[PDB]
């Protein structure tokens, strides 16, 4: 339209509205010219003694933006008012919108750089809507909107890994190249802004509440059973049984198990420190499984487990989801302490899901003869089994939103290890990047132009969401947990601004704090 | 199922077939079931047709795919088709997997 | 419909009706169980020492109807009355019937053998609309519904060569195999009759006429040319000229060219037997082309020349058509004389086209100088030439109608070394065979059935063509020359069963009669 | 023509493009024409959209053809597509003569 016309207003709110809240956040981005206008394929061979870090893929001069991540619509104090008062949640819709773009000529002519902002050039963007690009949002990495509505990001750079031949850095014949230019992108001058808008599939809620009743005790505890069970054999060989009491959990008949598990090591934090075993790489000792002949460690690994166990210092760190308080550099290779790691605790569901670090029970392992004794066996790993009840784990405020169910054909329940809802077709990726221009070329030659003038750009991006609640109906008499700010001898403000202008979050604020008779 | 295929709840039902039973020369009456018959059999042809619903490939794959090509060296006979005394050969089993998808 | 009632009637006849001619023809025919029902790769290797002769390709279990001979659809009065009397035609339409079909089942049991009637059996028929088999129908190959209507005649086997490597027996990757039960056929048992009906494209007329002016002598032998000629050079190099006198054609200026020439060798019938170099195997001094590293040869030459020179007994016998009067048994290698044999004669053509046994002209070698003289170069070949005429070969009565052009993309001057007309769409192929019935099996087997029932099949072939005519409407004054039955002290009918019932044909009726000035 | 594709009469038109000149700094009348002139170029993009048409193929052929197929042994780098640097490889030919038909 025009230069001295702004492309959109700066919405940033909340609106409650009964059983829909919708979200709106508004952030300034940069985009840098990447790899220079150009596909570079790159490649890594065994790193770390693991053959599992050897890729084969191609970085893009595109860059995306990512807004997986659930403190980019919602405030410390917007979540506690959901968490404290509904019974789970799930997102209705989408709409994106890129305006206000500048782009700026940057020159370091004289060993001096001056930014001159160049009004005829463009910014192409498009958003992959049949998902047929390798989708790169959903897997824990960084560059999403940042959590603090002040700060300015720069968008990341898209790449992809795609096959690699037999744990190395070459590639196969099935290997594939996907060309983001062969796309329909628009083109946006400084007066253009885009749009976008998505709706998502039905998925089921998110459930924001603990249960209430251990699983194993949920048949009342003054009446008895009416079935019996086998206590013990007499000297005759003959066998003997007892009735179940009332209030005797450890011998009743049960209905519903418990969910899958699998061992993992538990380690004790700080209070414990001393008990934990000195000095010991992980790496060798973790779970791990195997693909195509190489070891990848499965944090967090599957749900239907806790961490811990209430109470307790003792943390099953490789089922643990474990963030940073405050932002890093990229390439960091520094050892950090627990201090400022928020190590999240899913132990509201220690009533339904069993500890990581125990074993998950016993069976038999022989057949007693008038020769041989009974026998039972432990166990750590045990799958689904059919009647058993799980909850999934629990969503952050610094955590992801949702994941995509890879399209292979076959899976069972579709709910990704990290938290948050899996989906068929998730929001699509927005892709961006800066139009080239050239610079001065005088003369023919059949070769590509590699002379292009340095430049960036920045712009606004707005993207709001709505989102579907769950009233809680609940008939408790004593009050119940909330979400608090409980600090004692406060030197600062937590999720604010400290002295120097750098945001701090010391807390991991989940989900599970209402209740529920199981 | 684990040999590959489509699972059915209700498959394509089953068709039976047998040549109705012609008594040789029976004389008297006898409650014992008549076990001489006439020797028989048939032919005949069998038509079936099927119909299939297919899922068009939309990839923004740049490179060439790989496809099932007729890929032989020094040929002594083609492949899919009858030898000399008539029998017919088939060398390889083609599968289904070709084209690709990013995960 | 029902097995006491005939499906169709004998219909045989020819109907002038001014600018067409319907004709009809209903002939019996026998059809044998070809390689038991099976399909077998048939294969050579070089033969004769010629790896020309060395082929890979398939025998099916099919036979075919060929209605590709001229005497299939005219008696040799009708012939005679037309290129007596018109001056070119061209097939219009064309309507095959299949009737009155009857399988017989073979029993040798008992080295006796006995014909029972199968009233049961079916026969399969189908016809190839889009061309998508190998079309073997219009290569001069035997099978073609007999001359006389009494004769009854076996279908031949359907079988094609494919690509077949370097010159050998064997395959390559491109050798292709045409399954035929892969085509939807129809099905009839003796009440059952089978009708097609094609219609051809529009081709242009064969010219049943020959010209009664030699190409030049077009110009006015009584009034001079306003031309002149560069005649010689006088002492002083000086170059003369002189007009064009009246009469002179040796020297006239001409408009239009002979047509292509390709010399052959040329030889001399009976009387000159004398002449004819003695014991001469002709293969290796034939002329030959080579097609991915084989000699080929390519009897009868390409269209644009005489095989003979009126008045001679000399015959370029490779661009010669030769037939046989007494019709021969499969796989006969016997040499024989000229005696029996109908060699066609072109002369009626040498004002146009040029002798195959001459040399087609001279031209100059090199640049002649104050030192070199004027030199000129007798050539044997020369292709098409812009501005040249020629004309086609002709017909006979018992040569083919039509041939099928390759369908390769590119080609010049479609028309059929062997004369007809050359079609993109040719009258389709049609097939049939017995449909196979099992002998007495009893158990089962993974393994195809190999015992079948041996039977035959008979029945009726009624091919009706309707042809367009071309009258002649010429101002000649004396009388034109005609087919004549001019034979002296006939101790015997020509074109009519002899003593024994067999047909006797002692001459090749072509079809350039009329005259026409050039 | 000798060298493949379509021959035409009439083939698509060639389209030419110039940067219209700016002159220097020009003070002073002169009959002669001016010779100094501002330097400069041009950039833009060009969007070219056409519109093919196809034969189907319908070939009664049983055994399978051959295809044009991505077959590399020992890949080092894909085929088709940029290289470490960022310029892009094309170690083949492709052509166009793949299926068949009798002739």
């Amino acid at each position: 339209d025009g230069v001295g016309n702004a492309s959109g207003d700066w919405h940033c709110d909340s609106t409650w509205m009964g059983d829909r809240v919708v979200t709106k956040s508004t952030r300034t981005w940069v985009l840098p010219s990447y790899n220079n206008h150009q596909y570079r394929e790159i490649k890594s061979g065994s790193v770390d003694g693991s053959n599992a870090n050897a890729y084969f893929g191609y970085s893009t001069p595109w860059g995306y933006f990512d807004f997986n991540r659930f403190h980019s619509h919602w405030s410390p104090r917007d979540w506690q008012r959901l968490i404290n008062n509904y019974w789970g949640f799930r997102p209705r819709s989408l709409r994106v919108k890129i305006f206000n773009i500048q782009v700026k000529e940057v020159t370091v002519q004289d060993s001096t750089t001056t930014i001159a902002n160049n009004l005829t050039s463009t910014v192409q963007v498009f958003t992959d809507d049949d998902y047929q690009l390798p989708y790169v949002v959903g897997n824990g990495t960084e560059g999403c909107l940042p959590a603090f509505p002040p700060q300015v990001f720069t968008l990341p750079q898209y790449g992809y890994a795609t096959l690699n031949r037999d744990n190395g850095d070459n590639p196969t014949e099935r290997s594939s190249f996907f060309c983001l230019e062969y796309f329909p992108s628009k083109m946006l001058r400084t007066g253009n802004n885009f749009e976008f808008t998505y709706s998502f599939e039905e998925v089921p809620f998110h459930c924001s509440f603990a249960p209430s009743q251990n699983l194993f005790k949920l048949a009342n505890p003054l009446v008895d059973q009416y079935l019996y069970r086998f206590v013990s054999t007499s000297a005759t060989g003959a066998i003997q049984f007892q009735k179940n009491l009332a209030g005797r959990y450890a011998n009743t008949y049960k209905n519903w198990f418990p969910g899958p598990m699998g061992r993992t090591q538990g380690w004790n934090t700080s209070s414990g420190s001393s008990t934990n075993r000195v000095s010991v790489n992980n790496f060798s000792v973790s779970n791990r499984m195997n693909l195509e002949g190489a070891s990848y460690q499965v944090n967090p690994q599957p749900n239907g487990m806790t961490n811990t166990l209430q109470g307790s210092n003792r943390y099953a760190l490789e089922n643990t989801m474990i963030f940073n308080a405050q932002n890093a550099t990229p390439g960091t290779t520094s050892v950090y302490p627990e201090d400022n790691l928020l190590l999240t605790s899913e132990s509201e569901t220690q009533p339904v899901n069993r500890v990581a670090y125990n074993t998950g029970g016993q069976m038999a392992t022989n057949a007693q003869n008038a020769t041989t004794a009974p026998t039972v066996g432990t166990y750590n790993l045990q799958e689904v089994l059919p009647g058993s009840v799980w909850m999934e784990r629990d969503v952050y405020l610094q955590g992801p939103i949702w994941a995509k169910i890879p399209e292979t054909g076959a899976h069972f329940h579709p709910s990704p290890a990290m938290g948050g809802f899996g989906l068929k077709h998730p929001p699509p990726m927005m892709l961006i990047k800066n139009t080239p221009v050239p610079g001065n070329i005088t003369s023919f030659s059949d070769v590509p132009v590699s002379s292009f003038i340095t430049q960036y750009s920045t712009g606004q991006v707005t993207v709001e969401m709505e989102w579907e609640l769950k009233k809680e109906n609940s008939k408790r008499w004593n009050p119940e947990i909330q979400y608090t700010n409980n600090y004692n001898d406060p030197q600062f403000v937590d999720f604010a601004p400290d002295g120097s202008g750098e945001y701090r979050t010391t807390r991991a604020i989940g989900t599970r704090y209402l209740t529920r008779p199981l």
